[PDB]
């Protein structure tokens, strides 16, 4: 009987948001909300989806296939108001001057959504479950997003008691390089790595944001243990973007005493696995059995 309320800012401008009955009409801005509405099983619910970045996490697949894609990367807001949509969701970019301005479907009475753990750098795994279950709750599919929270819960604690009383591993993570390298400081990557006794090299070091521009001499000062590498191919049957990064890594001289060069400790990625979304957990466990040599 009640509404499930919510507020969004874009530009300064706070708006507050409202549902007494699930959107019909929904539009998906990313490929991360779009998994989150998949996992739900919302297709059916689902006006439309954007930005593909990489192949959809296989056991959502079959209902990707049953959406509309309305752009490759973000479609216009011409493409956009023809699916009549009534609720969209994505990274804050999707609702820029980059895309489309909020304000314009704010004026169209579009119901507009951002996971908190796609915000700030306060975000964690914790964040991410109740984002599942405050999707669940504007869709009328509350227990739906309880029984994954909670299956995703007793798989953490699975990886995390064959974890116990092993040594903590430090880590670096590589995005990409541009002369310096890119990589993730604080927030959601680092506070998930560490619930599998992975500590991200570059946090605690008074950067307060997501993603930037490293120094090598900061990382090779703190000798990371593993390097968690991004690969931005197209198949996971490919890890040609992975394996050309290790041969980057390899071939510079400055990086050759680093513990993780030295002893080929490289870690393959989605950048998918390790930001909000819903393959946090299940990519925790292959991670924790790489980097601590279990088996869970
Ligand atoms: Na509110
Ligand atoms: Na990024």
């Amino acid at each position: 009987g009640t509404s499930v309320t919510w507020s969004e800012t874009f530009d300064g401008t706070k708006t507050d948001f409202a549902v007494k009955s699930a959107p019909t009409h929904a539009v998906s801005m990313s490929q991360a909300t779009t998994e989150m509405m998949l996992q739900l099983g919302l297709d059916d619910k689902m006006a439309g989806t954007a930005f593909k970045e990489e192949e959809i996490y296989p056991p959502l697949q079959a209902a990707y296939d049953k959406v509309k894609v309305l752009s490759d990367k973000w479609p216009s807001y011409e493409v956009f108001m023809s699916v009549k949509p009534d609720f969209a969701t994505g990274w804050p970019d999707s609702f820029s001057k980059r895309a489309i301005p909020a304000d314009k479907m704010i004026s169209q009475k579009v119901n507009i959504w951002i996971p908190e753990s796609m915000l700030s750098t306060k975000a964690d795994l914790e964040t991410n479950f109740s984002d599942m279950i405050k999707l669940g709750e504007i869709f009328g599919v509350k227990p739906k997003a309880e029984e994954w929270v909670a299956d995703q819960r007793k798989t953490l604690a699975a990886i995390q008691n064959k974890l116990k009383d092993l040594p903590r591993k430090r880590v670096f993570i590589y995005d990409s390089e541009d002369g310096q390298p890119f990589t993730a400081f604080e927030g959601y990557t680092t506070n998930i790595l560490k619930l599998i006794g992975a500590d991200n090299v570059m946090s605690g070091l008074g950067v307060d944001k997501t993603w930037a521009k490293g120094s090598w001499e900061t990382v090779i000062a703190q000798n990371p243990d593993y390097i968690i590498i991004a690969d931005y191919g197209n198949s996971i049957r490919n890890d040609d973007d992975f394996q050309q990064k290790i041969e980057k890594i390899k071939a510079n001289p400055q990086l050759q005493d680093i513990t993780a060069v030295k002893e080929g400790h490289f870690i393959r990625v989605k950048l998918s696995e390790i930001t909000p979304g819903v393959r946090t957990v299940d990519a925790l466990k292959r991670l924790a059995e790489e980097i601590h040599g279990i088996k869970v």
